[PDB]
């Protein structure tokens, strides 16, 4: 797995509460980072746990935390699947489109026959390594408090190394 | 360009008149096809441009056309498209998801750095062969009817071979 | 296909109203130009393609645009056609000779079984990029007011970024 | 990574039970596998992981699910921390000795240069396709009990396809 | 140079006295063939030795020897020529179309910057073997009373060996 390493550089458009954005790795230097990676936009898994990550969301910011979905789709699309869905609507943390599916590739969550990403989730110090990975397929699910405490127990060996 | 040559084999997915199907470039064997190109769903321009077609369907369908929308947008995203835009609902002919971008590869239509395809149309004949190709940058527009003038005049050809 | 991509440099000799010239990409830099290629001089289907857009080259050249009709034959054999066609004789533009097949293929435009060019045309901005594209097959015909509307709509949106 | 695909074959000595055994992709054909790597023996935070999971092994064996403990240390060692450690000695399943590194790198999981595997769990399915992976770095832990919940998740999915909520 | 070597294949169009005709390897078979290549159609200095052979080439029809003129032009633009020049249009040989460069490239004969052949003759026998060649530069003329020289000669072998 990418575990410990570093994540490496790149530049994708996100919808982000009904405005557009550039988002770049520059934009993670010095925070927190989960990058939230599912298949597709308009199917009908994904919203559940997309929207349990929304239902965390203010407490992740508490902790410094940003938040980043990303799917191969358009950033044009996420912004309608926010009007359209009432479960992505709570969604206030960025949404980032990756047509090239560069930025996919970079975690190396790509299934090439398909052009999808996996159920993949990457927590991100704010030196860009990876310190914890969770993928599933198809039905296991994603629970966000299971998430959160992961984060937690992460910055705790930050702030105080040598002890779990 | 690829003109005069023959289309490659291709499987995709695609939503067509409230279902979900699977192309093949045998689907296209012995008819009159259109792949219409384009960037992305849910953007401003694109969906005149795929009405204008739909609009000529009708008559395309008596010419024995069958019409391809291509983007590499999931099909999935074409059927929320499809729900949501007036003009898009007009729209019963095959719309083509390409994800892994394979069939935009296939035509050379593919902007790399952008992952989404160029606006160009093809028009292939009963033995696969490409006989007309238009592909325009942002803002300058196809016009449908001249679309269906290059159709005829191809079906024409076709069937007085010399002249 | 070339679209979005910028014309390559190239140096061809053209006949242009009872004048030898000499074209090079020089001459397209600041202007918008129309590259028209036909396969061959002294055949019965091209004059009619080049006597419509010469029907409208008042217009385009009040527009800023020029236009160059080219094919691998020579600027001689351009010459002579000009002289023996009445049709052809209506063309104030330049009839670019491309006897090495250097320009046709810069615009990957050879069918190289026949050293012939195929029946393409070319829109190219006054930065040299490629903004629109036709290719037909023998005997389909390209409408050369479509070309116009094509033209104007281009200089349209290059006047105005964002709008149409 | 590697979900959805399927575990390659390997052979490898572990210690169960009092008992060395060879366990190879043979033994995991028609049940669910839980690989749980981690490190090294006799150190002090990997215990308490590989207890937790010893908690819930019966739990886990009612549920048809096999687990299989991995380390590129010898399975002599793993025999020795299970009689010197009281918290290894609740462990009951298999504990697969690694050092070729074979094992840990079918599932691309070899810290190189420390030659010790990094901190992951594998669930794999009854036709070896791998279902759920979990990744920590040092200090962050497994919790036994969210690995039952995905591994019950997945027996669900697996009977029951495509049904929707 | 290519002497003394056998003559590649080759499928070329030409005009020959008010038609269009295919041209191929197997039309030279078992005849003499002289193949007279020139830059360009619709210039001012061809037509003169293009028009030279012309006024030889009813004794050299008589001799068992068939000509060819080959040009990158097609051959739509050698029927054009034909009817605009009184020079050209007194040429009864077949007027071949190169416009893909490979029956010039075959005879080694393209000017690659140009895209138009050396002003080259060939003098190939019925086994399809080059006997004779000459190349000049602009303004140096290729006289033909010279090339019936050199074909009565090259004949001459043929029949009797040293
Ligand atoms: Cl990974
Ligand atoms: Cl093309
Ligand atoms: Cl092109
Ligand atoms: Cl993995
Ligand atoms: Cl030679
Ligand atoms: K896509
Ligand atoms: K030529
Ligand atoms: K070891
Ligand atoms: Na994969």
């Amino acid at each position: 797995s990418l575990i410990n390493t570093k994540i490496k550089p790149f530049k994708n458009q996100a919808f982000k509460n009904g405005e557009f954005i550039e988002v770049t790795e520059k934009d993670t230097e010095g925070r927190w980072s989960v990058f939230f990676f599912y298949p597709a936009d308009f199917t009908f898994v994904c919203p559940t746990q997309l929207g349990d990550v929304a239902d965390h969301y203010e407490e992740l910011q508490k902790l410094g935390v940003d938040v980043y979905s990303v799917s191969t789709d358009t950033h044009f699309t996420h912004k309608a699947w926010h009007s359209s869905s009432e479960t992505i609507a709570k969604i206030k943390y960025a949404m980032i489109g990756d047509p090239t599916g560069a930025l996919t590739r970079n975690f190396d969550n790509m299934r090439e026959d398909e052009g999808l990403a996996d159920r993949a989730t990457f927590v991100v110090d704010p030196q860009g390594i990876i310190q914890a990975i969770e993928v599933t397929a198809e039905g296991i699910g994603r629970d966000a408090s299971d998430l959160l405490r992961k984060i937690k127990a992460a910055q705790y060996v930050a702030a105080h190394p040598g002890e779990v």
